[PDB]
């Protein structure tokens, strides 16, 4: 059965993110729905959040990587049913703004500071109530729920941004980073038809770079190389070095993407981003649509996110040891 | 007839701007023309290149907004003639690489540096030697050559812009500084239907820019205005004060668009532009397409440049005016 | 207060259109809301459905273009109170599909056959059950009813066409019906810039074309106008003969827009749109974030719908009378 | 050495396309380059030109898949060399336009009606002289002259319409005809990564199909195929039935390129196109930048176009085969 109380994970400002073993398990009400999370994953942005002034709200469980089955479901839900796994779509939009109309519910102004594990609660924990059942996507039956987890941020932000800036067969690009999200970049790129170039200053992830089918892997780019010559350049690192890699290498009115959160700002040279007319497109997690898409594409195999996992209350353990960069691809938790 | 030696303003690194009597006057070999300037435009970037460091090649003569008339047609060349009244398309394309032959001729690596008094010889001066006749638009009858010249950067450079930015009726934009390029952003602006708040620091700009279409002028707009509402940002300016107002007012997936060039470096809030998709789009004066159809706007009336001429000797005072925002508009100067 | 029973215009396949005295008022359930009609307009498209048996559905009142005032809202309504004055979305999407969260509720798979007026119950009544309150928009209070109903469907249309087509102020179109659509046309067109010539066989139709701001009105093109040389084609006849100009004179690249339905096909040369890469996109009303955006070009007086009022009683005779294009614009009535 | 006189096969409206033991061999003007073919393609278009009137002009060498070895350049001829292997872009743009100058070389109206075979000389023959090399794109090493004869029109049309409908990973589409286009759009389509669902009367065809991976292969679509379920449909035959079927599966706001020319009209259902606002964008062969990119493709493996060749004077058979569709993909000839 459905147990009264349950232990999570829970961020609070002046205490950071502390295991709770008294939390409530809340029964839907008329709308929402119950999903027992089978997995969630860690995203380095939970390192930002907890010691960076990465600021998304407080008190709320973390986790945004979530995927789980459908424990009980309130009055009026047809569309889903206990036993359906699903994963969450993170942005968790509201569903009735111009954005959650028009195809980019991931930037609803009204869900902004109430994100799945970033301002509301997440999958640290055993039982979580969804309030907006249209925030979530079914995993096909082919995909685990640790490889789904992973799916909703690891792989779906990604996915997002190579879409936006339409990778195609004739792509020449470069990514910086070949962590939990670059590592998933790479065989997303390679799916649009991409040759892709990675840097990473790890030898353990580059070489799993090589593995996942990256073309060239790197720790600093040779001389050979010409600057100006990849038609986009995305940077899952983000910190003032990795971007200048970016403006030096991106070929003019190439993409930048600045996708990783490694600073709370960045600068650009002017002259060269006006006259080369580079692009710089933010982009931010992934549409309920984006996630559709790709499941899809783990399920047909295009996509192998590279997962291990372990329980969740050794958690803690895993945090310090992403802090320190001491593994690769990533790791997920059962709870 | 044509003078076997001319006079004009050189500009070189170590000297600065100066005036040369003895510069030459040459007879197009094949596939050249020599174009007898009729009106040179002074645009604010020669003041960066001048005096702040912009680098721009050297020994060259300056004056990049030329307008004037064919003295002179090469053999093999066609398609102009004696008398033919033609403005320069600064950026100078080869015409024959990927960028050129993709509608990007302003991005054309070969010539990157080959710009009409902008890195190659320019308008200050009698005579100017084009080399690339297919890098020059056909300038209406109804069209002055004072306006003509203004059009190839004043207005063609926001042109392209806000073609860029894809402003339509349902647009609203916000335009800092509105000297010889944001008089001219305004009226595109309108044009595409857009709505428009211009920030100027100096009233008699703040009056023009009213005068010519702006819905609403301010030194400081207002705090009651809700942040993230305006579709586009276009900086004429681009310090990093006014790049910040762009960043706090431009909606989620809003553009901000750089275009002038007051600083070497410009930063961004990283966490803001990824989690609302906000995109910072280069853009670089415009395309031999683009001018002819700033030159059709111009000529139709819905763009009114607003100019005011002088003799080209008087180049130096009008400089140090520019540099002391004295004067509103354009100035355009006659050989 | 609210009456028990209405009455209202209801369509059958068997007898027509005919006058009801006995409609009841739907009580609205949870989710729900009743809709007082203020204002609903006749479109073209009603006598496709009365006389050219067009299978729009059966057993429903008819009347598409809608505008009226909340009456009373069910439980769990908080985004409308009564009083709230609105306008419906004409598609009546559902809201969950893909289709509805991006972008394109318009072409809603769940809701074919369902749209307001055309398949579910519309405006020929004096109180409508609104099932999806998510499918309207709140009018301005400076748009009258009256010009809110024409705004859903004679602007709403030629508006998302015209976006669609991408028209600027280098564009250089033509319209061919200066009638309901064909009048809002122009005045959108305008609004983006754009040049505009049109076309309609009836001369009060032609005479307010060029009142409503149509640079060139012509009932049959001039031998001097050059064959592919507009940049889009706006039909809103669409009969073969229509298609035919619009193919002859649209330019490479460009686009033939059929908004028209008076036809039940339409044939294309297809070497010439081939070899000239001619465009045809079919256009469907519009989403409700054109709405919003449509509504609001109408309050900032950019569109100002040629609308007639009369009582809804006098349906039948405006009805015949639009079947002998008798009258100019639109024409709505006040329950 | 290069001979006074050659043959060739030459089109005339009169006589058809008959061979001459007799041509002149053009030696090359200033800025243009005599071309020596080593390998010419067979199009089913000439079939069009021979049998069914496409008129194109009079009394030309027929053959537009050219690809050779430059035999002689004239003067002036700089970037390209006697002994350079290159393949001529069909459409032959003038280059000085502004669709040559946008992108889009393949529809420049001066060039109309001087297209390489098809109004201006082309492969049919032993030397071609190229008026403008511009439209010329070098082969890389690897790829040998038969294969990227193929690549002119073979691969390059359908690279062409696939760009264009901008196919990614989460594409489901039709192809109607595996014949020399279409068994090349199966492996471009591929590339980009969609799903494939090929159809082709022939059974020899249908193997291909299968052999050049394509998801499923049929005669005709299996009734457990849903309606309207594909996002674009791509037709290289073209008759009303193929089109209609086009129609029919196409999905809501789908795309339906009808790139075949198999016949003088297609009609559409304009109820269907209108409210599934469906898209019919026309397609013409290629541009110089997309040759580019194509022989690059094929360079890298990613597209293996089905040759067979033969020698020139050969032809006459092969016409006849193609006419009886008696072979399947491309037969190429060698002079
Ligand atoms: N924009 C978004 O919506 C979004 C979504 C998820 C994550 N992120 C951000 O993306 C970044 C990465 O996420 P992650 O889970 O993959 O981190 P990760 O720990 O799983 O992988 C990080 C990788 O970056 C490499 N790296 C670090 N600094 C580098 C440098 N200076 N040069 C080269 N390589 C370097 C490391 O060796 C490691 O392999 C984080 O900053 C995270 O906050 C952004
Ligand atoms: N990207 C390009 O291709 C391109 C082409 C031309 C010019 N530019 C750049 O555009 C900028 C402007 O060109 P210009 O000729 O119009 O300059 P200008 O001197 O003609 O007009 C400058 C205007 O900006 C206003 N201004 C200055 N500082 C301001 C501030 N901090 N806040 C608000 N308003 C301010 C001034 O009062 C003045 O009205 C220059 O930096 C120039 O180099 C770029
Ligand atoms: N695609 C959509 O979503 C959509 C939405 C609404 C209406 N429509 C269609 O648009 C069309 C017009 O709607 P309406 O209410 O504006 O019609 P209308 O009666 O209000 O105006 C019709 C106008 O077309 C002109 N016209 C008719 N035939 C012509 C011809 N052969 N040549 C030139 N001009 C001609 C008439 O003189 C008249 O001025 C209808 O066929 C309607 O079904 C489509
Ligand atoms: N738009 C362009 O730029 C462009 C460029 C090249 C060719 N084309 C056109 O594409 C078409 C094909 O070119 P091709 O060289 O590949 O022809 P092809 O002879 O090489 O191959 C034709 C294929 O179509 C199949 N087919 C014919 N009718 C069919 C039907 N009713 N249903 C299913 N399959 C059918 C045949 O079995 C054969 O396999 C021609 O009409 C040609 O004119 C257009
Ligand atoms: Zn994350
Ligand atoms: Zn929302
Ligand atoms: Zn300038
Ligand atoms: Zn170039
Ligand atoms: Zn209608
Ligand atoms: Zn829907
Ligand atoms: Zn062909
Ligand atoms: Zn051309």
């Amino acid at each position: 059965s459905i147990p009264s109380s349950q232990y999570g994970f829970v961020f609070n400002k002046q205490s950071g993110l502390k295991l709770r073993n008294d939390l409530p398990v809340h029964k839907p009400k008329a709308g929402q729905l119950l999903l027992k999370v089978d997995a969630v994953g860690l995203c380095h942005s939970d390192l930002h959040v907890i010691y960076e002034g990465l600021d998304c709200g407080d008190n709320y469980v973390m986790g945004h990587e979530i995927a789980g089955t459908v424990a009980a479901v309130g009055d009026d839900v047809i569309n889903y049913k206990v036993g359906d796994r699903v994963a969450c779509v993170g942005p968790n939009g509201c569903g009735g703004c111009k954005y959650c109309r028009g195809a980019i519910d991931n930037v609803c102004k009204n869900a902004f500071g109430d994100w799945f594990g970033l301002g509301y609660d997440g999958g640290y924990q055993q039982y979580l109530l969804v309030t907006r059942p249209r925030n979530l996507s079914r995993i096909p039956d082919n995909v685990s729920a640790d490889v789904a987890a992973a799916s909703t941020d690891a792989v779906l932000t990604p996915y997002h941004a190579i879409k936006m800036a339409q990778v195609s067969p004739t792509s020449n690009i470069l990514l910086i980073g070949a962590g939990g999200l670059g590592g998933n970049a790479i065989q997303v790129a390679k799916a649009f038809g991409a040759k892709v170039t990675v840097l990473d200053k790890k030898k353990e992830a580059r070489d799993q770079a090589k593995k996942l089918g990256a073309d060239a892997v790197y720790e600093t780019l040779p001389e050979s190389i010409s600057p100006g010559s990849f038609s986009a350049c995305f940077d899952f690192v983000s910190v003032q070095a990795t971007f200048d890699v970016c403006q030096k290498y991106v070929e003019p009115k190439g993409v930048i993407m600045p996708v990783g959160l490694g600073a709370p700002n960045l600068s650009f040279n002017l002259g060269d981003l006006a006259l080369r007319e580079i692009r710089i497109l933010g982009s931010f997690w992934g549409t309920t649509n984006d996630l559709d898409d790709v499941l899809k594409l783990v399920s047909e195999g295009k996509v192998k996110p590279v997962v291990r996992s372990a329980k969740l209350k050794e958690l803690p353990e895993y945090i310090e040891k992403l802090r320190n960069n001491a593994y690769e691809g990533r790791v997920v938790f059962n709870p």
